[PDB]
């Protein structure tokens, strides 16, 4: 017990002699002495002077709470450790010391007078938060226990709270701890993700919280400024009143502020960081409840706390939910209910009571299973009814008293149900849309629809109907598909007004011609599938020139008659899958309007499907076809053979070459082009010209043949006959690639040798050549090609009468016709062969269009390259199209120059050092030539020489080959056709980044490539034959693990797109005999696991049948092999293994139809996965497993949050599973709910779609089609996370299948005329269209839906018209710059995608409603509005462009300026003086000559002048002062002298009325400059005016009872700052002050009358203009002044500067929000007003002078007025959290892609 003295004596000696093993011992002191207040203070006053310190520290304080000021010593202590040892922190709140350190902070300091001990401990904490993580950990110990002032001032020091765990993170905890809704209101109100939110909404759920869901609610689902209850997507089980009580909004709610305590304390401890840092009514309307699988409603039924807010409820959606039996007592409450759709529910009966509301519309229950009968009660009468919906329920029976109930029903819905028998009358008065479809209804009563004399939508599908009953003669739009029909009857024959008629699927015969419609306005006739013989068209045409879409596909026509070229406005022509047409008529070329044209399935008159052929180069041809045609006499008659026969040298006695000058020839080098004309001198005058190819033999160019056998040929053949029936088998390899490359082409077999001999070979030639897998021989010769004999005679006879009835598709391709423009062309280009250079003959497109110039052809831009691709068909000139192969410019005339070119490289071999491997080789060579020779070369992957490379195969050792890890997939094949090889080898090869950029070390030899990552990743596609096999084999083997299957599936898709590509004989199903197929594609496998000794052949089509099910297994069903260890790519397991299907979750049903509610009569349905919602996307029989593999492929890695995601992918049937957009596509949305888009969600679409087109760009990948169908909302809370996602499986289905020009009304110009290849600048156009649908919310839509034509000309151009002007809309015009920039003709002038999305991320663009320009030169200095007119208001200004006193109104709605001389001297304020009485609102002018006129607002003759004070009036105001029991008020007329002249409210009216209570306040020398208001009304309208640099106050009393002084301040950093003019105040817990030219304001009291605060502006200026003004450097002299204040009711602060900025001050806890420049130069005046029941705007009068005359001293000034949106302030920062939200999900979405 003598440590006591000890320490006493210790601190006594550790002071004067400067003391130096002491704090162990004074340490361990504590732990051996504890819990002793005299020796503990003795202690820790001393360690001032092993983390065993913090252990002793936190504990010993936690243990002395609040005993004494031994706090203050440990405190003292802790911050004499932390300034010398900041990383001691890290221990402090390691141990405990949030647990003393809220206590203290919290121990009721406040209302005690002990701020010197609080100042120290924030002090201390400021510098214990000084870390961010310790920030982010002591937030998180401080929200377990329940401390919301804590975790508040945490809170306004940073400290994110959406850290801890990303699942359960802070709220995910917050809410399990029972914590208070004040602490959840902190986190909520603060940074908090919205995916952690919805989490704790299903934690809260569980238990029964009022008041913390509530205040979950209300950031989840309230959109206020549109007065909704968005609480859709929720799976919330059940719904109570107590849970949306606080959500509805009411009057009464009105608090205290005592939340200060915790401003307090930031602002302390952040002044000590800085300190320490530098120096060292409204009832809302939409409820919507829609996911929340409610079970029932009954909880709402009752007298709840929010029975008197349902009574304006005016919509309410229940549709998806799971309830029955509407309550009764519901359905009477809520009175004005005029939206109620309830379907999906599981009803079982229609209430028939629901009708009993008041003023009810579009009740809807169409999904339900309502009973048989749904019988109306006769003594209910409903005359509100519009739309009653009732489809796809179980009705038996029509509507029973329909008539008697609902009378003005419009349209009446009844589709999906069995209704059976005959109808009924149905006597119903103002039908609009009747619907029976997909009924089982046989006939119609024949007075069914004469009673309904205005039915315009009658649509009856899938019924079995024969007849129809009078249809009424208003009748529009009827659809009667899927009827069984046999005629049009004459019910359809005699409507006077139809407009479209939709009759597909039904077995017609007769369509009449036009001469039976009697009806002058058809615009649509759809008629597939029906059997229609005939197109009568020719007895009168021109009745049908509106016809707009023309569907005849899938009927049994013929021809198509010469008469359709009359109906010029006919759009889609459809007369696909016929078979049987065989021939277009020349007259359809006038259809200028076509858009698309199918050509499916049917064989014309013209090679068709090049790589365009998009329906408009159709017309063109057609329409030339018009002007002239002549018959085409060409043909391509190719030789082949192998290394020695007659090809040079029979050849050269076909075309009877007399000379023969060459001696001695030598081998072809390449193909050798030639051409020879055979004039026959007969009857027919015929002079066709067919050029022969005499191709080369020699083994090692055979790579470059395949691209030289086209279809359009007639190929030779010779044997050398020479060696008897030993070449007839060598020669097979050449007719198989025939066969290969043009299946549909003849050959004519010639042995090439009788003048040297063993004929018999005849007989092999016809047992095992003519019908075996080999091309349609024609015939065989045995010339002797040498000399002219008789047997050559008949092969020249042979190939004549082969090549004039070649005739494929019975066609006679040597005598086809074709327009006049492409012989033309023809002869020019043949008479231009002659006038090229030699040694470069090649041809740029700017001197062929030069050519066209000179010559007379009729070819525009849009016809070349149609013109130039047919006579490159017929071997005139070659060129290549291929945008990848860099040369499309070039123009090879005469081919037999590159065709030798090309094949030199391949012949030069080096006598010399073999350096490097066969094969492989460098650049070794004139003048610039060398590099396109290769770049030619390359393009035809001829470049390493995949010709001459290694032929045998060297032996390599896989790692792995033991019969269970390979996968092996052969592909037998008779022979590899010719440039087999080097085309795959070369596909495989350049594909680099596999496993996706790390590339394997190949060895490739000439037939296989071995490339290897490792012996888990490695690929053999080698080349070899089994025994006893005469075909050749494609051994492929692979790893088994999964990254090998990769591999797999992705070499199978290149040697198949490879196929199909190039030979597409081969896997061509040969229906004659059987399917042989020419490709077996077999599959290697083997039950027994290693060792096997073989592995069972298994054709891959009929393992695919096998499919059923995911076992493969022998009639030994003991054991069996998955399928995905044999062929995984036919089970999607090679793409990255998150897209299975999962078949055992998927819960979905294709075969109803009311689940295809996602979208009209499409082909995506909705369905559960994984418990949750998603939409299935069933594809028809024609997507090719192969094709679908193809999309998935890349669709699989696009995984952005503005993008459809995938979701999964299988078989059974070939579904493709993706997200699902709630609220539908746009498109229906801005049709029929026009009044949800609210200015700030048609801002998130825009930015979402924004978004979506900047990372599809950035893949490098363009739309091609952007369209309100496109994109697909998913809810219409506007304050979410993600909103709009722009369907992207069409990107896909172009970028695998190659609608290519996008949708007509929706394109852009660029694109309509389709001469250039498309940008990312057409996705800009598309969206800026989308744009311009979205701000007139869809009106150029429904104006096009009835001018199409118009609907796309407009615009095809960029001429569309002003929004504003139009169309009825907001004009919010800082997008209308937008659209006036994303809506240019040239493309690069259009911003890219990049800007147009961070120019729509600027939050400015948000708020402003509109921009009015005031004219030119106008200079005023005071505005005024009209609030008491709430339906519209008027801006009065003065002028300052004159001396003399002039008012200057203006309206708003019409910006009708009105120009008034009211006055004889410069005005300076006004203000704005209503009176209750005779309903009027009189306007003052107050004058500098001194004069107080007054002038009526509505009649601007009833002007009297007040009683004139002495000098310029300088500031006006008009009260609230109403102390008189009544209702009085007043006007304080301030003269630069101080005699503030007071009046009343109606003596204002007398001439020279009394100034009622005048005081002197300041001198002549101090001017009033200001005056203004409390903030609140409880103080009794305590006025505040600033007055020169004298600030004053009173009330009722007007008399000083505050006379503070600013210009005497001791914060002096500059005099004139505050020794300077005031020029504004404004009123609230503190004061704000403005003065001239002070770009600073002082942050004054009441009370205290104190510098409570010093705000500079460039303080907040010059941080952000420091690298975006660099030329401020020589501005040091700084413009920037506060000219205004005007102060939001409790948020922000808007100080206008001098310059063209204007600042966003939060007063309470942070400082700088945004700054809003470059909009104006010069804010002059600034207040807040009501505009049309849009109230609380601020209005802003900028200035905008331009130096164009500044040379003259003179400056061309424009006044600016805006108004901006005040909820401006929050807008700006919900957006930034928003996007930050949208990083990171798309950084999440992105690492999804990883694994
Ligand atoms: N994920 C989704 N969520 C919600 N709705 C969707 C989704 N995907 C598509 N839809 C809707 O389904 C409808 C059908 O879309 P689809 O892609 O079949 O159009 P389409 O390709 O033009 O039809 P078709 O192929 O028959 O011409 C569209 O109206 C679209 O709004
Ligand atoms: N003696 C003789 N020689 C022939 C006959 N037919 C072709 N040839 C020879 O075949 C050669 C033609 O070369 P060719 O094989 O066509 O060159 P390649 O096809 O491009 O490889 C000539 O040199 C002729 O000598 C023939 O009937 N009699």
């Amino acid at each position: 017990g003598i440590q006591k003295c000890g320490l006493k004596v210790i601190s006594s000696i550790v002071h004067f002699p400067d003391a130096l093993g002491a704090m162990d011992s004074v340490l361990h002191t504590l732990q051996m002495y504890p819990d002793d207040q005299e020796i503990q203070c003795l202690g820790l006053s001393l360690i001032g002077y092993g983390h065993l310190l913090a252990k002793i520290l936190v504990s010993s304080l936690y243990r002395f709470k609040d005993v004494a000021e031994i706090q203050t010593k440990g405190f003292q202590t802790i911050l004499a450790i932390l300034k010398l040892s900041a990383s001691f922190s890290k221990l402090l709140v390691h141990h405990s010391f949030d647990l003393v350190i809220f206590h203290q902070m919290s121990s009721n300091i406040m209302e005690q007078k002990d701020q010197q001990f609080l100042n120290l401990c924030c002090k201390c904490f400021a510098k214990v938060a000084m870390d961010d993580y310790l920030k982010n950990v002591m937030l998180e110990r401080a929200c377990d226990q329940n401390n919301s002032i804590m975790v508040e001032c945490l809170l306004l020091l940073g400290a994110d709270a959406n850290q801890a765990k990303e699942g359960s993170s802070l709220i995910c905890q917050v809410c399990e701890k029972e914590s208070s809704p004040k602490l959840v209101e902190l986190l909520l109100n603060s940074g908090s993700r919205e995916q952690d939110v919805r989490k704790a909404l299903t934690i809260s759920i569980g238990k029964g919280d009022s008041q913390i869901i509530s205040l979950l609610l209300r950031r989840l689902a309230l959109d206020v400024a549109n007065n909704s209850i968005c609480l859709g997507g929720f799976c919330i089980g059940k719904v109570e009143p107590s849970w949306l009580g606080p959500l509805f909004p009411d009057k009464t709610s009105n608090l205290r502020k005592q939340t200060n305590i915790a401003s307090t304390l930031a602002r302390m401890v952040i002044r000590y960081q800085m300190k320490s840092a530098v120096e060292e009514r409204e009832y809302i309307t939409s409820l919507d409840l829609s996911a929340n699988e409610l079970r029932d409603i009954d909880a709402l039924s009752q007298k709840c706390c929010i029975s008197v807010h349902l009574e304006h409820l005016e919509k309410l959606e229940l549709h998806q939910n799971a309830l029955t039996s509407f309550p009764q007592q519901l359905c009477e409450t809520l009175k004005s209910l005029t939206h109620l759709d309830l379907h999906s529910n599981k009803f079982t009966s229609f209430p028939s009571y629901l009708l009993k509301m008041s003023c009810i519309a579009n009740l809807d229950v169409s999904r339900n299973d309502i009973g048989p009968s749904v019988v109306l009660d006769p003594t209910v009468k409903c005359p509100t009814l519009k739309q009653f919906n009732l489809s796809y329920n179980q009705l038996s029976f029509v509507p029973e008293n329909l008539t008697d109930v609902v009378e003005k029903l419009e349209q009446l819905i009844l589709e999906g149900n069995k209704i059976s028998g005959i109808c009924s009358p149905l006597r119903l008065k103002e039908l609009k849309i009747l619907n029976l479809s997909k009924n089982h209804i046989s006939s119609l009563s024949e007075n069914f629809l004469e009673a309904c004399p205005k039915v315009e939508s009658f649509s009856a599908r899938m019924n079995f109907l024969a007849a129809m009953p009078f249809l009424p003669p208003s009748m529009t739009i009827l659809k009667l598909s899927q009827n069984k029909f046999s005629c049009i009857p004459e019910a359809i024959l005699n409507l006077p007004h139809l407009r479209s008629l939709d009759m597909s699927s039904n077995d017609i015969q007769y369509l009449p011609g036009p001469a039976h419609w009697k009806s002058l306005n058809l615009r649509e006739l759809l008629f597939s599938h029906n059997q229609i013989s005939i197109l009568d068209l020719s007895e009168k045409a021109y009745l049908w020139s509106r016809v707009e879409k023309l569907h005849l596909s899938h009927n049994k026509l013929k021809e198509i008659p010469p008469e359709i070229g009359c109906l010029e406005n006919l759009t889609s022509l459809d007369v696909s899958y016929n078979l049987e047409l065989r021939s277009f008529p020349n007259e359809m070329g006038k259809l200028s309007k076509i858009w698309d044209l199918p050509l499916d399935e049917l064989h014309l008159n013209f090679d068709f499907k090049h790589i365009g052929c998009k329906a408009k180069d159709i017309i063109r041809f057609l329409q030339q076809r018009l002007k002239k045609a002549v018959p085409y006499n060409r043909m391509k008659l190719m030789i082949v053979g192998n290394t020695g026969s007659g090809k040079t040298t029979l050849l050269q006695q076909l075309m009877k070459t007399k000379k023969s000058d060459l001696g001695m020839q030598s081998a072809t080098v390449g193909i050798d082009v030639k051409d020879w004309p055979i004039q026959i001198r007969d009857k027919r005058k015929r002079d066709l010209v067919l050029n022969v190819w005499d191709f080369a033999g020699r083994e090692e160019f055979y790579s470059t043949h395949p691209h030289f056998m086209t279809q359009r040929a007639l190929y030779l053949a010779v044997y050398d006959l020479s060696k008897g029936q030993a070449e007839v088998d060598a020669m097979k390899p050449w007719l198989f690639n025939i066969k290969a490359r043009a299946s549909s082409s003849p050959v004519i077999l010639v042995g090439t040798h009788l003048d040297v001999s063993k004929a018999c070979m005849s007989k092999i030639t016809k047992e095992l050549l003519n019908k075996r897998g080999f091309p349609a021989i024609r015939d065989y010769h045995f010339v002797n090609a040498t000399e002219e004999s008789d047997a050559l005679a008949k092969l020249r006879k042979t190939i004549i009468n082969e090549s004039l009835n070649f005739k494929i598709r019975d066609q006679l391709v040597v005598g086809q016709l074709i327009p006049d423009c492409y012989v033309e062309l023809e002869k020019i280009i043949l008479s231009e062969r002659k006038n090229v250079p030699i040694e470069f003959p090649v041809i740029d497109r700017k001197r062929l269009l030069q050519l066209v110039r000179e010559n007379q052809l009729q070819l525009d831009e849009n016809e070349l390259p149609h013109a130039v691709h047919f006579l490159n068909e017929s071997g005139v000139l070659l060129h290549f199209q291929d945008p990848a192969l860099q040369l499309s410019d070039l123009y090879f005339v005469e081919p037999k120059w590159l065709c030798k070119i090309m094949a030199q490289i391949l012949t030069v071999k080096v006598e010399g050092c073999p350096k490097h491997p066969k094969g492989i080789i460098s650049r070794r060579d004139p003048k610039n030539y060398m590099t396109q020779y290769f770049k030619l070369l390359e393009k035809f992957q001829i470049a390493l020489v995949p010709s001459s490379l290694s032929d045998h195969r060297p032996v390599i050792e896989l790692p792995h080959c033991e019969n269970s890890e390979i996968i092996i997939r052969l592909y037998e094949m008779p022979y590899f056709p010719m440039g087999f090889w080097s085309r795959l080898i070369n596909r495989l090869l350049e594909i680099s980044p596999y496993m996706l950029a790390l590339r394997p070390n190949r060895m490739y030899w000439r037939q296989g490539i071995y490339l290897n990552w490792s012996p888990e990743a490695y690929c053999l596609v080698g080349s070899e034959v089994l025994d006893n096999h005469p075909e050749s084999f494609l051994k492929i083997t692979v790893p088994s693990c999964r990254k090998g299957c990769i591999l797999l599936g992705q070499v199978v898709d290149h040697i198949d797109s490879l196929m199909e590509e190039w030979f597409p004989g081969l896997l061509e199903i040969d229906i004659c005999g059987e399917g042989e197929t020419l490709l077996k594609k077999w599959a290697l496998y083997s039950f027994n696991d290693g060792e096997e000794h073989q592995k069972i052949l298994l054709d891959d089509l009929m393992k695919k049948a096998e499919e059923g099910d995911l076992l493969v297994n022998p009639d030994q069903p003991r054991l069996t092999i998955p399928i995905s260890q044999i062929a995984p790519d036919l089970i999607l397991a090679d793409l990255p293994r998150n897209i299975m299907l999962n078949n055992d979750e998927l819960e979905f049903e294709q075969a109803p139809e009311f689940l295809l509610g996602d979208g009209s009569f499409g082909s995506v349905y909705r369905a559960a996965y994984e418990g949750e919602e998603v939409a299935v996307k069933i594809f028809n029989k024609h997507t090719s497993l192969r094709l679908l593999r193809q999309e998935l492929v890349v669709l699989c890695h696009l995984h952005h949050p503005s993008l459809i995601s995938l979701l999964a992918a299988g078989i059974r049937p070939r579904m493709l599973v993706m997200e699902l957009a709630s609220k539908g596509s746009l498109d229906r949305l801005l049709q029929q709910d026009k009044a949800s888009l609210t200015r700030t969600l048609q801002h998130r679409i825009a930015l979402h779609v924004a978004d979506g087109l900047r990372y599809l760009h950035s893949a490098m990948i363009i739309y091609r089609d952007l369209k309100p169908h496109n994109v697909l909302l998913f809810t219409l809370y506007p304050n979410a996370a993600i909103i709009a996602k722009i369907a992207d499986y069409s990107i896909a289905q172009y970028c695998c299948r190659m609608t290519s020009e996008g949708t007509p009304g929706f394109r852009a110009p660029e694109v309509a005329r389709g001469n250039v290849i498309y940008n990312q600048q057409a996705d800009v156009y598309s969206f800026g269209l989308l744009l311009y649908d979205i701000l007139t919310t869809g009106g150029r839509i429904v104006e096009g839906l009835k001018f199409p034509n118009e609907f796309d000309e407009l615009e095809i151009q960029g001429k569309l018209p002003d929004p504003v002007k139009e169309y009825g809309c907001a004009p919010w015009p800082m997008v209308e710059k937008l659209i006036k920039q994303c809506l240019k003709e040239n493309p690069q002038e259009r911003p890219t995608s990049a800007q147009v999305f961070d120019i729509l991320n600027s939050a400015e663009l948000v708020c402003l409603t509109r921009r009015i320009l005031l004219p030119k030169n106008v200079i005023v200095e005071c505005m005024v509005a009209t609030h008491h007119n709430s339906r519209n208001a008027s801006i009065w200004l003065g002028c300052g462009h004159t001396d003399r006193g002039q008012l200057s109104f203006l309206d708003l709605n019409t910006e009708g300026y009105t120009s008034e001389e009211v006055a004889d001297s410069r005005i300076l304020c006004l203000a704005l003086v209503h009176l209750p009485v005779e309903k009027e609102s009189w306007i003052v002018s107050g004058t500098q000559s001194g004069t107080l006129l007054v002038i009526n607002t509505e009649d601007g003759k009833k002007r009297h002048t007040l009683e004139k004070m002495t000098d310029s009036v300088t500031c006006l105001y008009c009260n609230s002062f109403s102390k008189q029991s009544k209702q009085k008020n007043f006007l304080l007329v301030g003269t630069a002298d101080g005699k503030l002249a007071i009046f009343e409210d109606k003596t204002v009216k007398l001439k020279g009325a009394a100034p009622l209570k005048i005081l002197n306040i300041g001198n002549v020398s101090t001017p009033l400059m200001c005056l203004s208001e409390s903030t609140n009304s409880t103080e009794r309208n305590v006025m505040w005016g600033g007055c020169g640099t004298k600030i004053f106050s009173f009330s009722n009393d007007f008399t000083i009872q505050k006379l503070i002084e600013t210009r005497t301040s001791q914060l002096f950093s500059y005099a004139a700052f505050s020794d300077s003019n005031i020029i504004t105040v404004v009123v609230d817990t503190a004061l704000y002050i403005a003065k001239q030219n002070s770009p600073v304001v002082e942050v004054w009291d009441k009370k205290t009358e104190k510098l409570c605060g010093l705000i500079d502006c460039v303080h907040f200026l010059r941080e952000v203009t420091v690298k975006e003004n660099k030329e401020s450097k020589h501005k040091m002299s700084y413009s920037g002044r506060v000219k205004t204040l005007c102060l939001q009711k409790n948020t922000a602060l808007w100080i206008g500067t001098g310059g063209g900025h204007i600042l966003l001050l939060d007063l309470s806890t942070r400082r700088l929000i945004r700054v809003i420049y470059n909009f104006c130069n010069s804010v002059r005046v600034m207040m807040t007003a009501q505009l049309g029941s849009l109230k609380n705007v601020m209005l802003v009068l900028g200035y905008n002078r331009k130096n164009t005359e500044g040379t003259q001293k003179q400056k061309e000034i424009q006044s600016c007025l805006t108004v901006w949106d005040i909820n401006l302030p929050h807008e700006v920062q919900n957006l930034e959290k928003h996007i930050e939200v949208r990083k990171e999900l798309a950084e999440k979405m992105r690492r999804t892609s990883v694994e």
